[PDB]
C-alpha cells in the first residue's frame, strides 16, 4: 500500500531559526506531477496545498505567509518537505503531511518552538 | 477548490444503534471509479479503504470488522457514507472522511455514543 514516511516525527526548534519537515512518498523513476496532491498542514491552517502541478498561494494561512514553501526540488525525488524561515511560536503544532499519488497515505509531525 | 462537505459534523447515537455517517463530494455525471479514493479513520484505525475501487479486507481494522462497511449504492451521488452497525462505545471519537476525486478535501465528523 501506498505509504507515506516521515524520517522525523517529532521536531524541537530554537525561535527564529528556520525549519525544514521531510516526508517521503516513494517515486518510481519519474515524477507525474499530473498526478501529485500535496498538501500541508497544522490546526486547519492551509500551509501547502500542491494540486495535480499547480500551487494556489491565495489560500495559504496569513500566518504562514512569506514564511512556508514546499521546496520543489525535494519534491521530484519524493520528498514533499515544507520549509518554514523565521520559526514562530504560533508555528508550533501537529503537522499533517497528505500525499495523493496513484494511492493516498498521511503523517503527522509534530513540531515543539522553544521560548526565545 | 474540490470540496468534501458533511451534512452533519456531530452524531450523537444510542449504544446498540445502526449508524450512516454521510459525506458528500462533487460528481458531474458519471462516477470514474479510476480516479477515486474514499478514506474513513478514527484514531489512526483505518476503517474504510477505497483505492479506486479495490478494498482489501485484510486491512480494516479488527475493531470494526464484521460492523463498518462504505455505502456503494449512491457513490454515483456522490455520497461516500460510512454505515456502521451496532454501535460500540468505543466508536466514539473524531471521524475523517478523507476524499481524493479530481482534487482532495478532508472532513472531521465527532461521534458521541450514549451508554445503554
Ligand atoms: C492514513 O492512512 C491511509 N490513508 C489513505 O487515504 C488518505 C491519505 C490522505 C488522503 C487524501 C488527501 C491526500 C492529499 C491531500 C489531501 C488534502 O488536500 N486535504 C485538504 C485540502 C484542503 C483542505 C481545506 N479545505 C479546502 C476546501 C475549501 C472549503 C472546504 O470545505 N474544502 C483540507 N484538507 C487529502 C484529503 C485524500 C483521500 C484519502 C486520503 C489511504 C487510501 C490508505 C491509508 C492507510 N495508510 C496505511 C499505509 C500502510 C502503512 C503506512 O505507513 N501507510
Amino acid at each position: 500500500a501506498f505509504t507515506v514516511t516521515v524520517p522525523k516525527d517529532l521536531y524541537v526548534v530554537e525561535y527564529g531559526s528556520n525549519m525544514t519537515i521531510e516526508c517521503k512518498f516513494p517515486v518510481e523513476k519519474q515524477l507525474d506531477l499530473a498526478a501529485l496532491i500535496v498538501y500541508w498542514e497544522m490546526e486547519d491552517k492551509n500551509i501547502i496545498q500542491f494540486v495535480h502541478g499547480e500551487e494556489d498561494l491565495k489560500v495559504q494561512h496569513s500566518s504562514y505567509r512569506q514564511r512556508a514553501r514546499l521546496l520543489k526540488d525535494q519534491l521530484s525525488l519524493g520528498n514533499a518537505a515544507l520549509q518554514i524561515t523565521d520559526v514562530k511560536l504560533q508555528d508550533a503544532g501537529v503537522y499533517r503531511c497528505m500525499i495523493s499519488y496513484g494511492g493516498a497515505d498521511y503523517k503527522r509531525i509534530t513540531v515543539k518552538v522553544n521560548a526565545p
